[PDB]
């Protein structure tokens, strides 16, 4: 007996990201690491699993077992 | 007997992120680490799992077991 | 017998983040650590799981078991 | 017998964050730690789980068991 | 027999955070610790779990069991 | 028989935080500790769990069992 | 038989915090402790749990069992 | 007895990302690490699996078992 | 008894990504690492599998078993 | 008893990516690594398989077993 | 009893990618690595198989067993 | 006097221009003028009656993109002398 | 006097231009003028009656992209003297 | 006197321009003028009657993008002398 | 006298410009003029009657983006002498 | 006399400009003029009657974005001599 | 005499400008002029009657963004001589 | 005489400007002019009657953003000679 | 004579400016002019009657953002000679 | 003679300015002019009657943000000669 | 003669300015002009009658933010000759 | 002759200024001009009658923020010759 007349739904949504860079100097030297200087939009609905990285930006993982 | 007439719903939503950089000097030297200097929008609805990083930005993980 | 006529709902939402940087000098030297100097918007609805980091920004994790 | 006519609801919402930096000098040297100098907006609705960090910004975790 | 006609509700909401920095010098040297000098807005509705940090900013955790 | 016509409700809300810093010199040297010099707005509705830190800012935790 | 016509309610709300710093010199040296020199607004509605810190700012915890 | 008349649904969607760079100098030297300076939009609906990275940007993974 | 009359559905969709670069100098030297400076739009609906990277951008993986 | 009259469906779709580069100098020297400076749109519906990279852009994989 | 009258369906589709480069200087020297500076649109519906790369762009794979 | 020069290089480009006027670029843009999109309707019984005498009647789903220069533009026009 | 020069190079390009005027570029653009798109309808019984005497009647799903210069543009026009 | 120069380089670019005028760029932009989008309707019984005598009637879902220069623009016009 | 120079570099760029005038950039922008969006309706019985004599009647869901220069713009116009 | 110079560098950029005038940038912006959005309605019985004689009547959900220069703009106009 | 210089550097940038005039930037901005948004309604029985003689009547949900230069702007206008 | 210089550096930037005039920045801003937002209504029985003779009547939910230069702006206007 | 200099540094920036004029910044600001927001109503029976003869009547929920330069601005105007 | 200098530093910044004029900053500000917000009403029976002859009547929930320069501003105006 | 200098430092900043004029800052401020907020009402029976002849009547919940320069501002105006 | 200097420091800042004029700062401030806030009312029976002949009547909940320069400001004005 359910009805959907014109309904909307947003689950795990990235919407409307605006970015402007004008005349920006930028100098990076990197040795064995992560350097992030840009736009990163991640939209997910379901992430299941033990010990799992669902969204990583600028990540360094060096584990011993 | 449910009815949805024009209804809206937002669950786990990133909406309307604006960023401007003008004439910004920026100098990074990095050795084995994480340096983040940008925009990062993450939208998720469900993340399940033991010991899981759902959203990491500028993360250094060096564990011993 | 439920009715939704024009209803709205926001659960776990990041909305309207504005950031401006103008002529900002910035110098970073980093050795094995996390340095975050940018925008990070995270929207989540459900995060379940034992010992899980739901949202990390500038995180250093070095554990021994 | 419930009715929602034009109703609104905000649960776990970050709304309207504005930040301006103009001509701000900033110098960081970091060794094995967390330094955060940016905007971080986190919106969550439900976080369940024993011993879990729901929102960390500038976090250093070095535990022995 | 419940009716919601134009009702509003805010549960766990961060709304309207404004920050301006103009010509602010800032120098940080950090060794194995947490230094936070930025905006951090966290909105949560429910956090359950024994021994869990619901919102940490500038946190140093070094425990022995 | 309940009716909500134009009602409002705020439970666990941070609203309207304004901060301005102009020409403020600031020098920090930190060794293994927490130094916080920024804005931090935290809004939560429910936090349950034994021995859990619901909101920490500038926290140093070094416990022995 | 309850009616809410235009009613308001604020439970656990932080509203209208304004802070200005102009030309303020500030020098911090910190060794293994917590130093807080910024704005921190925390709004919570319910915090339950034995031995739990509901809101900590500039906290040093070094316990032996 | 379900009906969908004009309904919409967005689950795991990245929508409307705009980025402009004008006259921006950028210099990168990188040795064995990850440097990201561009736009990255990721939309996913379901990611299941133990120990799996659902979305990585600027990731360095060097593990020993 | 289900009916879909004019309904829409978006599951794992990347929509409307715009990027402009004008007169941007860019110099990269890279030795054995990943440097990403372009647009990357990834849309996926289902990714299952243990220890699988669902979306990697600027990834360095050097593991020992 | 299902009917689809004018319905739409998008599952794993990349739609509407626009990119313009005008007068952009770009110099790359690369030794044994991955450098990506272009547009890459990937749309997938199902990816199953243990230890499989579903979408890689700027990837360096050098594993020992 | 199913009917499809004018229905549409898109599963694993890349649609509408536009790219313009005008007067862009570009110089690449590459030794044993992958350099990608062009458009790459990949649309797939099903990819199954253990340890298989479903979509690689700018990939370097040098494994020892 | 626009002069460009590269010397003793392994990959050199020397570009010079005297006077430039760039044009318009439409890259992925969209435009809609007089468009009807997405009209869903579920009715058990439908009835539509029009009784017109000496006039102009326009019904149904109509989209019009009409341009005129030296004349009267209209959608439904009735004129009598 | 536009001059470009490359010397002692392994891959040299020397480009010079005196005067340039770029044009228009339509790359992937779309345009719609008077378009009807996506009209779904589910009706058990449909009935449509038109009774017209000496007039102009336009019904149904119609899309018109009409351009006129020195004349009266219309969709349905009725005129009597 | 615009002069650019690169020397003793491994990857050199030397760009010089005298006078520049960039143009317009539409990159992913959208425009809507007179658009109807998303009209859902669920009715058990529908009835629509129009009785027009010597006039102009416009009903239904209509979208009009109308431009005129030296004439009277309208949607429904009735004139009698 | 605009002069740029790079020397003894491994990756050098030398850019010089004399006079510049940038243009407009529309990157992901949207514009709506006379738009109807999202009109949901659930009715058990619907009835619509129009009885027009010598006049102009406009009903239903209408969106108009109308531009005129030297003429009278209107949506429904009735004039008698 | 604008001069830029880089020397003995591993990654050098030397940029010089004499006179600059930047333009407008619309990056992700939105604009709405005469827009109706989100009109939900649930009615068991609906009835709408219009009885017009020699006048102009505009009803329903209408959005108008109307621009005029040297003429009278209106939505419903009735004039008699 | 604007001069910039970098020497003996591993990553040097030397930028010089003589005269600059930045423009406007619209980054994520929104604008609404004459907009109706979110009109919910639940009625068991609805009845709407209009009886117009020689005048102008505008009802329903209407949004108008109207600009005029040398003419009388209005929404409903009735004039008699 | 604006001079900037960096020497013996590992990451140097040398920026010089002679004269600067920054512009306007709209970053995430919003503007509303003549907007109706959020009109909820629950009525069991609704009745609306309009009886207009030779005048101008505007009812319902209306939002108008009206600009005029050399003309009389109004919403409902009635004039008789 | 504005001079900036950095020497013997590992991360140096040398910035010099001669004359500066910053502009306006709208970052997250909001503006409302003539706005109706949040009008809830619960009525069992509603009745609205308008009987207008030769005048101007404006009722309902209306929001107007009206600007005029050389003309009389009004919402409801009635004039007789 | 503005001079700045940094020497023998590991992270040096040398900033010099000759003359500065900062502008306006709107960061998170709000403005309301002619706004109606939050009008709740619960009535069992509602009745509204307007009987207007040759005058101007404005009722209901109205918000007006009206600006005029060389004309008479009003909300309801009635004038007779 | 403004001079700043830092020497033999590990994190040095050397800032010099000659003449400064800061501007206005609106950070989180609010402004209300002609605003109605929060009008709750519970009535079992409501009746409102207006009988207007040749005059101007304004009733209901109205908020007006009206600015005039060289004209008579008013809310309800009646004038007879 | 403003001089600042730091030497042999691990974190040094050297700031010098010649002439300064700070501006205005609005940080979290609020302003209200002509505002009605919080009008609660519980009535079993309500009756409101207005009988106006040739005059100006303003009733109900009204808030006005009115500014005039060279004209007569008023809320209700009646004038006869």
């Amino acid at each position: 007996g359910v009805l959907y007349v014109g309904s909307k739904t947003k689950e795990g949504v990235v919407h409307g990201v605006a970015t402007v860079a004008e005349k920006t100097k930028e100098q990076v030297t990197n040795v064995g690491g992560a350097v992030v200087t840009g736009v990163t939009a991640v939209a997910q609905k379901t992430v299941e699993g033990a010990g799992s990285i669902a969204a990583a930006t600028g990540f360094v993982k060096k584990d011993q077992l």
